[PDB]
């Protein structure tokens, strides 16, 4: 019944090709771009030792229920359309908070809470902590007093009025013992040997479970797991262990992922600004039906995956150029709905058959990632998907020159939303400017076509407040003040370049995309709390563009000042030698 | 000149004696106590290999001048004795800063601000960097900038002042390259091998160092590391290596740092509950001539140092019940200015010789640690030290039974001056009276005895504030907020048993200790915010009581009912088989 994609295509290169990764993937881009997702598979000769044990490896597992995994059912979409209605007629507007670190689903809580007889029941009874439980959120962290404070504030006042009449007052585990288990589990499903159940046919129940209510299965994964915290399954040398000589070769490989964010063609490269997050692999440990719904990356960019071994991880990509096109789809299901929630749509996680989406003419795309085999993910390219069996993968992010501009309109896209943004894009930028030499001639390059369109963009933004009347200009350091301290009363958006404060508060801030909503103080007296005084153009610009058209003169000794400012070859240095 | 103190103790456990830490110090405890310090020596078939590369080790070091290494220095606590009074005069009170983990340092601030010319001179030559660089502190954190907000506060008011007149207004690495550093500098300054220069020669030159104006010497350590961040040099089993079986030995040691928190006798044992910041150990990076400053541990417990490898470490210990004498002379330095500020005692960094200690009637011991030797610190133990050369050395903190009423007591101190709990006292107690069973026996006795002290003085506290005319009692969960919020106004304690709400603030908290500083707002309604009813005695001193007294009669199938109590052995046991 259910229909496999068309396969994304793979890549076997020579040890040549595979030397430099961010170049191979360079020389890729242009095709692999269209399938939104690409797999790799490194020469055979090529196989990194496991660095973890197994034995002792100790994770707290999560849960999925393929039943209900799908949160946007035509219930719940309802549900929440009505709520927020509700809120909306009540002068108010349904806002909807975030615990541990995954939004509230209001349609589960509102129905169990109800379930046990209400808000006063349940609190009389103190069940609130049973609740929080059967929602899959982790005691005993107190969650449960905070569902309550929760509902109270949001759902009890729509609990009243959905219930009878009212509504007066008031308003305002071990990696081995996990293999045991998701080995056993596979087996006695399908009654065979595990590695003996083709790929096709669990693909096949997979979709089948999902939408299928005759029955309930229950699967236990991983995730959110640092190389940091829990450590890497490559071998890396820092202080932890006298590298084997076994080992020597693969720790330095730019393929071993915990190296791939300082290769020079990395923007997180040799700047040293700021944890973004993501310098650090993530793993993933999984067991067979084990999934991970439809969603993109933190400020879009690359994804790099990599299944070190188990049973096979299986993909469906979509292109980056389908992006727009893809959420309106999904957005057809509660217009009314997605439009007072415009970012609830990220928000709410989703398996969309992917052949729903093909008869709505997205393009989709799929694989098996094999052990031992990598997966790349492009900028704003969707992905999703799930493991075949008992498996264990590591997967960090990465950005090169050519997502410098995607990174841009990445911003204004989360500024047009209201999205906290992992870091300042614009910081960003500046902070490779700041540091012209030793940095990749292909950034240096982009770089001054990113810029100057900054550099425009901010003038205007700079004039076009001072006609509204502000007149002090102050003068701040943006990335010394935590991300929280510099966002934008509404955008939500970490300010660097600029900003606009008035003496309503000591530090409450806008961004001059939204220089009216700071405070009902007129524009009157200032305040501008600027970075650089427009001194910058001439400056930050020359460095950049030196170092940029340093390279595009040398090309039109002189192999010794490839050396020396360490330029890249392939192609040119061979007709040298 | 310099005068060796009396030696500490040494101990070499047999096999058997080896087997238990715990155990085998309170065999030594009453001994040991009265000396503040001890080393211990295990037996020589003991030698844990080391679990961290050195090649690549990489740490940010930190830096030491010995002759400025002296924070008491009579010119430093004249200054801040006058500028305390200067701000008595003003109205204000003198509140001294913090700066990235330690107090800021005003004497060599001021003197420096004023040797550039001062603060506005400083602002507008737009020097605050440079300033902050020579007071040592880490760029490029934004320090400079910081520091002029804190000036201009503190020190400009001051600077006026003190200046002409005036004051009108306003007011209100690696470890290897480190290896090779160290023993340049050893060997250069000693003209001999490392190795070859005697223990007593070093002590008797470092100490010349420190008072000795009539020349200069810089020296480089690491510290604040912990084994979280940077890995153990224990091995130990999580996830991050498959452990040799040579190995296999040495990680499931008692003996091992890692293990000491978690052992059946000790405190931070079975319960799961929070971070107290040493579960896990640390590790301190050391030269010739790098220095400990006098310290005691906080909340007064143990601390167990083991020198890994290297040159040898220098110590200088305390008894417990010397340590009021101790603080006391410390104290006859600058009497008028610990009086308005009690905890600057311990905030400003000493190293008082010796010499003058003994002379002052305090008993100091000491003695060299080498390679392969444990240091155990006993409670409230006052303890500094230099290493004699390159090494390197592992550490945690700890508590027993025995600890557990002198970290009540402590709490008390820390109540009577102003200090920031790391956690709750009493907190920790009812968590373990909540899990009797697999608690081990002597800490259940102990519990029921510091416990029944507790709810009287509680019970006192509780019928105290009653009578100050509070009515409504509000019933919260402490453990589940936040430390520096359930803080008490001016304490400044954890508050967990019970503390008093007003309305004035949404949040802001008295200990029942300081109940009249909430707010100005009279007794009136309520509001008295507590954790257990009073339906806590029965209960708790159950439970503990059961498993205490459960034990005073098997004492009084047999050996089976141990078995299954995990009750100890040693002793009883071996009349048994
Ligand atoms: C069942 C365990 N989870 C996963 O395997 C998992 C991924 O493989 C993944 C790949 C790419 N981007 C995001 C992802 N998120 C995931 O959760
Ligand atoms: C020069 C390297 N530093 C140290 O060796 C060092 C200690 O041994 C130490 C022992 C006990 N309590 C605090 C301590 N602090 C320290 O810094
Ligand atoms: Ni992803
Ligand atoms: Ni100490
Ligand atoms: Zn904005
Ligand atoms: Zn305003
Ligand atoms: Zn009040
Ligand atoms: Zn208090």
């Amino acid at each position: 019944e259910f229909v496999p994609p068309p396969e994304c295509p793979v890549f076997e290169p020579s040890w040549e090709e595979f030397t430099d990764p961010l170049s191979f993937i360079g020389r890729i881009r242009p095709l692999a771009e269209k399938t939104g997702i690409c797999k790799i598979r490194p020469p055979k000769d090529w196989q990194p030792p496991f660095a973890c044990e197994v034995k002792s490896f100790r994770f707290t597992p999560r849960v999925q229920r393929l039943n209900e995994l799908e949160a946007m059912t035509r219930v719940r979409l309802d549900f929440l359309d009505q709520l927020a209605k509700f809120w909306e007629l009540q002068g108010s507007t349904l806002k909807i908070p975030v615990v541990e670190r995954k939004i509230l689903d209001l349609y589960a809580l509102s129905k169990i809470v109800a379930s046990k007889g209400g808000f006063e029941m349940v609190t009389k009874e103190k069940k609130w902590s049973k609740v929080g439980s059967r929602l899959g959120y982790l005691p005993g962290k107190g969650t449960g007093s905070l569902l309550k404070s929760h509902y109270e504030r949001i759902l009890y006042p729509y609990e009243l009025f959905q219930s009878g009449v009212s509504l007066m007052g008031v308003q305002m585990y071990t990696l081995q013992s996990f293999g045991e288990m998701a080995d056993n589990f596979k087996s006695d499903y399908f009654n065979m040997p595990v590695h003996m159940v083709p790929t096709e046919l669990v693909e096949k129940e997979f979709w089948r479970l999902v939408s299928s209510i005759e029955e309930d299965v229950i699967v236990e994964y991983g995730a959110d797991i640092s190389s940091k915290d829990f450590g890497s399954g490559f071998p890396v040398k820092d202080g932890r262990r006298k590298i084997l000589p076994e080992e020597e070769e693969y720790a330095l490989s730019g393929w071993n992922l915990n190296n791939m964010p300082v290769l020079e063609q990395s923007v997180l490269a040799h700047i040293n600004v700021d944890i973004s997050g993501m310098k650090v692999p993530w793993l993933y440990v999984g067991m067979c039906f084990s999934s991970f719904c439809w969603h993109i990356e933190d400020h879009w960019s690359y994804s790099i995956n990599y299944l070190h071994w188990g049973e096979p991880k299986t993909w469906y990509g979509v292109p980056s150029h389908a992006a727009e096109q893809l959420e309106e789809v999904m957005r057809e299901l509660a217009p009314e709905l997605f439009e007072s929630q415009p970012d609830l749509l990220h928000q709410l996680v989703t398996i969309m058959n992917p052949n729903v989406l093909m008869e709505h003419g997205v393009p989709v795309y799929r694989t098996n990632q094999c052990a031992g085999e990598f997966v790349v993910t492009f900028p704003r390219a969707y992905h999703s998907g799930f493991n075949q069996g008992y498996n264990f993968a590591e997967a960090v992010n990465f950005c090169t020159a050519d997502w410098l501009p995607i990174g841009r309109q990445c911003v204004n896209h989360y500024r047009r939303l209201r999205r906290h943004c992992v870091f300042s894009h614009e910081e960003l930028i500046f902070k490779m400017a700041a540091d012209p030499e030793c940095l990749d001639v292909g950034l240096a390059a982009m770089v001054c076509k990113e810029l100057t369109l900054m550099t425009e963009e901010e003038t205007r933004l700079r004039e076009s407040v001072v006609q509204m009347g502000v007149l002090m200009s102050e003068e701040e350091v943006f990335e010394l003040v935590p991300d929280d301290e510099r966002q934008c009363s509404a955008c939500r958006t970490t300010c660097f370049l600029s900003a606009l404060t008035c003496s309503c508060n000591p530090e409450r801030l806008v961004c001059l995309y939204h220089p009216t909503d700071l405070c009902p103080c007129p524009m009157q007296k200032k305040c501008l709390r600027y970075r650089y005084p427009l001194e910058d153009l001439p400056s930050l610009l020359y460095g950049v563009k030196v170092r940029a058209q340093s390279y595009d003169t040398w090309v039109s000794v002189m192999l010794e000042d490839a050396e020396d400012r360490k330029y890249p070859e392939n192609d040119l240095f061979r007709k040298l030698r």
